[PDB]
């Protein structure tokens, strides 16, 4: 399929080289993969979905009703697989409530949130995390035993313009991590960078569905934002071949990826741009 006029982050990953050509190709879909957003919850309803958002456990209330307050879950879930804003655009969204109305959590639920993906998932899945904190062992061990479980998880690096090995889950051994670039190739200002990122990703002035209404958007910029690119794109892989182990969708995102584009990337940094085509 292709896209017409899609936003610039998903325009950036189908294509090697600038300027974006205003379109969004596809050769997959997500279908068959399930992508687990621990954020904020997600608007279920939101128009984004068609049906195919649902809630997994709300650790900030403990319940089953992972509908968002905030917005954030729902913007990272609606890049991952909205059928307008999204690079998956047929995958399952399950939220995983962990942050609450005003965006903050303890390390405990978020670990709970983790948790529950592991003992949950089932078939191929991905779990994206847009969020991060200071470094906790416990957190990256929680990370590092979901994918040993064999679940690709997808994190953030940091909005801290840091090395992005001082937060957690950004330095968890096995996760993916995702520092953030704009729509000329540059690194963006405030992504964090070096030796624990994985990938780089659009992550300034992304739009995407928000929470106030099942039809709301909004444009806002993070490593959150670049996260969910490679969430999606991860999901695209595991709908091409449902059997890749989450050590094979890294290998996979690494070698498809887009070489020596990302300026002012900084040292230790891959210098590999998000691509989603095979
Ligand atoms: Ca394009």
């Amino acid at each position: 399929a292709d896209q017409p006029s899609p936003t610039w982050g998903i325009d950036r990953i189908d294509q090697r080289n600038l300027p974006l050509d205003n379109n969004y190709h596809t050769d997959y879909d997500g279908s068959g993969v399930t992508a687990f957003v621990i954020d904020t919850g997600v608007l279920n309803t939101h128009n984004e979905f068609g049906g195919r958002a649902s809630s997994g456990y709300d650790f900030i209330d403990n319940d089953y009703d992972a509908t968002d307050c905030n917005g954030h879950g729902t913007h990272v879930a609606g890049t991952i697989g909205g059928s307008t804003y999204g690079v998956a655009k047929n995958v399952n969204v399950v939220g995983v409530r962990v942050l609450n109305c005003s965006g903050s959590g303890s390390n405990s639920g978020v670990i709970a949130g983790i948790n529950w993906v592991k003992n949950n998932a089932s078939g191929p899945a991905v779990a994206n995390m847009s969020l991060g904190g200071g470094a906790s062992q416990a957190t990256d061990d929680a990370v590092n035993a979901a994918v040993a479980a064999g679940i690709t998880f997808v994190v953030a690096a940091g909005n801290d313009n840091s090395n992005a090995c001082n937060y957690s889950p950004a330095r968890a051994a096995d996760a993916i991590t995702v520092g953030s670039t704009t729509s000329n190739d540059s690194r963006s200002s405030f992504s964090n960078y070096g030796t624990c990122l994985d990938i780089y990703a659009p992550g300034s002035s992304i739009t995407s569905s928000w929470y106030t209404s099942n039809s709301a958007t909004n444009t806002i910029s993070g490593t959150s934002m670049a996260s969910p690119h490679v969430a999606g794109v991860a999901a695209l892989y595991l709908d091409e071949n449902p059997n890749l182990s989450p050590a094979q969708v890294t290998n996979l995102l690494k070698t498809r990826a887009t070489a020596d584009k990302v300026t002012d990337a900084k040292t230790g940094s891959p210098n590999k741009l998000l691509f989603s085509l095979a």
